[PDB]
């Protein structure tokens, strides 16, 4: 089980790739903003986070306009091996049109 | 919407603490494992009030399934914390 379900604005999008085998890459970073309660407390969540997208997604998702709202899930990934950073490996993901 | 559901084994459990509220607190290390090389996937988890007493002296190597939200680990920090809303062993 490693599925991350998160709503978030685009802060940066990358410029289109390809690996080797020509399937499109994008990278983008999101940011999510809202109020949660833990220990029956209200607190508020910032979380900026690195998201990358292979194939159909990075297709869906290239050149997304800066600020634009996103429902996305996926799984966490160590940025780098043995890496303590971790980046959101999309799977699915929808913009959200205000 | 901000919700992480991830199997883990307890790499690290740290001893159980008190906010200054007298809430109990715990700090664990939980990894994950998958599948392409040997991905490791390594997450801080945080627990507080009822979760930390039952993740409180949690055997290393324990199957633990959880699910909460991820926040930073402090101001502008390039790390993250799971904060655990629900935890349940085997």
């Amino acid at each position: 089980m490693n599925t991350l379900e998160l709503s978030a604005r685009v802060l940066e999008c990358g410029a289109m790739r390809h690996t080797p085998a020509g399937l499109p890459a994008l990278e983008l970073l999101l940011v999510h903003e809202s109020e949660v309660v833990e220990a029956g407390h209200p607190r508020r969540v910032e979380l900026t986070i690195s998201a990358v997208a292979l194939g159909d997604l990075a297709l869906l998702l290239a050149d997304t306009p800066l600020g634009t709202e996103m429902q996305v899930q996926g799984f966490l990934a160590p940025a780098r091996k043995d890496s303590v950073k971790v980046k959101l490996h999309l799977q699915q993901a929808r913009r959200i049109a205000g």
